[PDB]
C-alpha cells in the first residue's frame, strides 16, 4: 500500500494543529493525514504499520459517494477529535485517544445519504433491523466487521480485556453521534456543572463527556472559516434535498429542511440550528474543556455571518 510510503508535507504540520483546519484541498493526502494524526497523538509503534494502512483504506472503501456523509466527512470529524485530544493531553488515556480517533473515522460507515426518519418510515431493511439509532448501530457493526478481516485487527495485538474496553468506548462514541441523543446528554452535563457534580473519575461521566466531544467533532464544519463552512453547507443540503426528492416521488411532502423548493430559508435555518444546537454544544464543551474555546469562537464567527446573510449586511 502506498499509504505506508506517504509522508505529510512539512508546511502543513502547524496548520493541521489548528482547530479550523480544512482538509478539503488535500483529498490525495486524507488517508495519510489520518496516519499522521494517529502517529502524532498515539505515536509510531502504537499500531502495527501495515495493519493500520489496510484498515484505513478498507474503511475508505465502505464510504459511499453521498454528497456529505462520506469519506471527506469522516476524516474531517477525525481531525477535530485529534485537535481536541492534542489540546487536552493529560486528561484522556492511551486507549481512549486511539479508540476515539478510530471511532470518528468509522462513525458514519456505509451511510446511504438518508435520515433515520426516512429509513424508519419507508420500511428499509435497516429499520426492521435496528429500531432506534438506525444508521448508528449499522456504523458500529460495519466497524466490528472490518476489524475482524484478515490482517486488519489493529487491536488484537493487545489483550482480550483491553480489547473489549476500546470496542465499548468505540460503540458509545459512534452511538453518541445520533443527534437525537445529544440533547439529553448535554442537559445532564449542564446540570452536573451547575451543582459541581462532574467527576472525571466517574466512568459514566466520561462517556457523557466523550459523547459531547463526538457531537462537537461531528458538527465541526461550523467551526471552520466562513468560506469553508459556507461551501460545506451546500453538501449537507444537497444530501437532504435528495432525500426529500425521494419523498415527493411517493406523494409525501418533506419537512422544509428537506425541501429544495424552500432554499431561501436556509440562512434563517442555519441561525436557528446554531443557536439551538451548535452554540450550546461548544459552550458546554468549552466549560468542561477550556482548551476547546476556539471551536466556540469560530462557531460564533459563523453565526454572525449567517446573521449578515439574513439582513443583507
Ligand atoms: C447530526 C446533524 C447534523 C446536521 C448538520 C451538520 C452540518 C455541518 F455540515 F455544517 F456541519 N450542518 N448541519 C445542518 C444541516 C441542515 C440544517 O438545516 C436547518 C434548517 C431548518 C429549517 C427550518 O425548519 N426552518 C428555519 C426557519 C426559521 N426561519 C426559517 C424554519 C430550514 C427551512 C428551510 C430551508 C432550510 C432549513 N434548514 C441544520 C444543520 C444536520 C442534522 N443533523
Ligand atoms: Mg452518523
Ligand atoms: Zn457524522
Amino acid at each position: 500500500q502506498g499509504l505506508m510510503q506517504f509522508t505529510l508535507p512539512v508546511r502543513l504540520c502547524k496548520e493541521i494543529e489548528l482547530f479550523h483546519f480544512d482538509i478539503g484541498p488535500f483529498e490525495n493526502m486524507w488517508p495519510g493525514i489520518f496516519v499522521y494524526m494517529v502517529h502524532r497523538s498515539c505515536g509510531t509503534s502504537c499500531f502495527e504499520l501495515e495493519k493500520l494502512c489496510r484498515f484505513i483504506m478498507s474503511v475508505k472503501k465502505n464510504y459511499r459517494r453521498v454528497p456529505y456523509h462520506n469519506w471527506k466527512h469522516a476524516v474531517t470529524v477525525a481531525h477535530c477529535m485529534y485537535a481536541i485530544l492534542q489540546n487536552n493531553h493529560t486528561l484522556f488515556t492511551d486507549l481512549e485517544r486511539k479508540g476515539l480517533l478510530i471511532a470518528c473515522l468509522c462513525h458514519d460507515l456505509d451511510h446511504r445519504g438518508f435520515s433515520n426518519s426516512y429509513l424508519q418510515k419507508f420500511d428499509h431493511p435497516l429499520a426492521a433491523l435496528y429500531s432506534t439509532s438506525t444508521m448508528e448501530q449499522h456504523h458500529f457493526s460495519q466497524t466490528v466487521s472490518i476489524l475482524q478481516l484478515e490482517g486488519h485487527n489493529i487491536f488484537s495485538t493487545l489483550s482480550s480485556s483491553e480489547y473489549e474496553q476500546v470496542l465499548e468506548i468505540i460503540r458509545k462514541a459512534i452511538i453518541a453521534t445520533d443527534l437525537a441523543l445529544y440533547f439529553g446528554n448535554r442537559k445532564q452535563l449542564e446540570e452536573m456543572y451547575q451543582t459541581g457534580s462532574l467527576n472525571l473519575n466517574n466512568q459514566s461521566h466520561r462517556d457523557r463527556v466523550i459523547g459531547l466531544m463526538m457531537t462537537a467533532c461531528d458538527l465541526c464544519s461550523v467551526t471552520k472559516l466562513w468560506p469553508v463552512t459556507k461551501l460545506t453547507a451546500n453538501d449537507i443540503y444537497a444530501e437532504f434535498w435528495a432525500e426529500g426528492d425521494e419523498m415527493k416521488k411517493l406523494g409525501i411532502q418533506p419537512i422544509p429542511m428537506m425541501d429544495r423548493d424552500k432554499k431561501d430559508e436556509v440562512p434563517q435555518g442555519q441561525l436557528g440550528f446554531y443557536n439551538a444546537v451548535a452554540i450550546p454544544c461548544y459552550t458546554t464543551l468549552t466549560q468542561i474543556l477550556p482548551p476547546t474555546e476556539p471551536l466556540l469562537k469560530a462557531c460564533r464567527d459563523n453565526l454572525s455571518q449567517w446573521e449578515k446573510v439574513i439582513r443583507g449586511e
